């Protein structure tokens, strides 16, 4: 069947939409290049809703069928409750799109009469009519990029009431049965140090390890009927409750499984036959079903001891190279298999030697030194697209601050600590909000955090050694230079003259405000001061930052 399917009505925006990073010295002082920065917008969904539309033929065969034997065996021990309305509620991004029944996140987050009656009324219909489409909107996402333009992604969701009911069904299941059926395969249970020492345990375990990643193409396009009718089956392998096995299948029938699409106007543009990019069990569907399909196709190959890692449709494998060329071919049949499967690729993959060259979730693994002289490996990216979106977002506030994910995420890393946090710092210096909560995104989950727990998050996430690192790796400093040069950035010598600036002002403004300054920029003086524990840092639960998100992030915690 089709992907999709067009009526040609188009793909239409809400309100204006802004393509162009506009010259200001807030933003130019991080980088010069404004020309190079564009955001993606509604013109170019046509060329997308192209590259997304397409016939699916699937072919399994007996190694799928084994994967997924084991898959609904291991779902068998996994137990499963609703959600309370109130749960849910609380569940609800404060930004997340209006309904159109007159209410939108704010009420749904306050609990107020009309949206959670509304609210009943979804979940009524849910377990009365198992079959009608439900509606849902398409968009064209705003998205932040360096020329290298690419056309804008686009995101299919329901109304805000089914979008709620969605969570109150499936969040519980969401939250066991990745790591029930996955185990160590599940990526998003690892908060970043946690990925960086499986990835070293994995490659360290091999003779001669090979590792690889495959990149699907269009993968949410690629998801069959009978894909998200298998997901399904897997939610149902689970003990749930008869009311919850009944929304769950009707959910699946309305609405998982495809429906029709309107636009912003209110115009009927197609059909999916697909995943939807902004249903709840987005995130979920696609790490189990790359995670089967993967599998599957590793046997098919004749891949040797494989350890995989899977986030959504990320996949990265580790195995036992088996010489030079036999990796090559048995590469090329582990793409015949996953194209048999559909889910043909987008790059070709290849084998890669070196760990540092693996890309998973457009992160790698590198390493660094610590004040004592010891190797530390860490989580790092190319630091293009977080610094344009960090200038981007210093002239254009967004609800959700992508900088702030970054300084979390990759904190040991010398483009967050020497270019982003001081630039970040200066900022917030300047219009006295150190100490105001922030909604940033992680692991398609949205969070709130105060710049000035910074200190204690990144040494609990990251060690005290994220503060001190040096001696980084040629690979790492090259990247970072060819950002810098590429962007018009200054160099990082011209961001150790400011952060030394920015640290002073830390330090006298006193109290956690002073730790910030002491931790985050002992690298910008040349007496180093000698950094212990932080108490508040020992008895930080973490934890739940890491989980499986929910498509298009829309699920908020705390």
């Amino acid at each position: 069947s089709m992907s999709y399917t067009w009526t040609g009505a188009l793909i239409t925006p809400c309100g204006p939409e802004e393509e162009k990073l506009p010259i200001n010295p807030l933003s130019n002082s991080l980088m010069r290049f404004h020309n190079k920065v564009y955001s993606t917008t509604s013109r170019s969904a046509s060329l997308r809703a192209k590259k997304v539309t397409f016939d699916r033929v699937q072919v399994l065969d007996a190694h799928y069928d084994s994967v997924l034997q084991d898959v609904k065996r291991a779902a068998s021990k996994v137990s499963a409750r609703l959600l309370t309305v109130e749960e849910a509620c609380a569940l609800t991004p404060p930004h997340s799109a209006k309904s159109r029944y007159g209410f939108g996140a704010k009420e749904v987050r306050s609990l107020s009469r009309r949206a959670v009656n509304h609210i009943r009324s979804v979940w009524e219909d849910l377990l009365e009519d198992q079959h009608t489409p439900i509606d849902t909107t398409i968009m064209a996402k705003n998205e932040v990029f360096c020329i290298d333009k690419k056309p804008a992604r686009l995101i299919v969701y329901p109304d805000l009431g089914v979008r709620v009911c969605e969570k109150m069904a499936l969040y519980d299941i969401a939250q066991k049965l990745p790591k029930a059926i996955m185990g160590p395969s599940y990526g998003f249970q690892y908060s970043p140090a946690e990925r960086v020492d499986f990835l070293l345990k994995a490659w360290g375990s091999k003779k001669d390890p090979m590792g690889f990643s495959y990149d699907t193409r269009c993968f949410d396009s690629t998801v069959t009927e009978r894909d998200i009718r298998t997901e399904e089956s897997i939610y149902q392998a689970c003990s749930l409750p008869q009311e919850a096995r009944t929304v769950i299948h009707s959910l699946t029938e309305r609405l998982y499984v495809g429906g029709p699409m309107t636009n912003s106007k209110g115009q009927s543009c197609g059909y999916r036959r697909c995943r939807a990019s902004g249903v709840f069990t987005t995130s979920m569907g696609n790490t189990m079903t790359c995670y089967i399909k993967a599998l599957a196709a590793c046997k098919a190959a004749g891949i040797v001891d494989p350890v995989m890692l899977v986030c959504g449709d990320d996949l990265v494998v580790i195995s036992e190279s088996q010489g030079n060329e036999e990796d090559e071919r048995n590469l090329r049949a582990f793409t015949e298999a996953m194209t048999r499967y559909s889910a043909p690729p987008g790059d070709l993959p290849r084998p890669e030697y070196d760990l540092e060259l693996i890309t998973s979730c457009s992160s790698n693994v590198s390493v660094a030194l610590d004040s004592r002289g010891r190797r530390r490996y860490f989580l790092t990216r190319d630091p293009t697209t977080p610094i344009t979106r960090a200038a981007w977002e210093t002239v254009r506030h967004s609800p959700v601050n992508s900088w702030l994910g970054n300084i979390i995420q990759y904190a040991p890393t010398i483009w967050v600590r020497m270019v982003i946090m001081t630039h970040f710092f200066s900022i917030l210096l300047a219009q006295d909000t150190l100490n105001q909560n922030l909604n940033f995104e992680m692991y398609g989950a949205v969070y709130s955090v105060n710049p000035l727990d910074l200190p204690a998050i990144i040494e609990r996430l990251h060690g005290l050694e994220a503060f001190s690192l040096h001696t980084y790796s040629p690979h790492e400093l090259s990247r970072v230079a060819a950002t810098l040069r590429k962007l018009g950035a200054p160099p990082l010598r011209a961001w150790k003259s400011r952060a030394r600036a920015v640290r002073a002002s830390l330090i006298a403004q006193g109290a956690r405000a002073a730790i910030c300054g002491r931790y985050l920029f002992n690298w910008a003086v040349k007496t180093k001061l000698k950094l212990t524990p932080l108490p508040e840092a020992s008895r930080l639960d973490l934890s739940g930052w890491f989980t499986v998100g929910a498509g298009g992030g829309d699920i908020y915690h705390s």
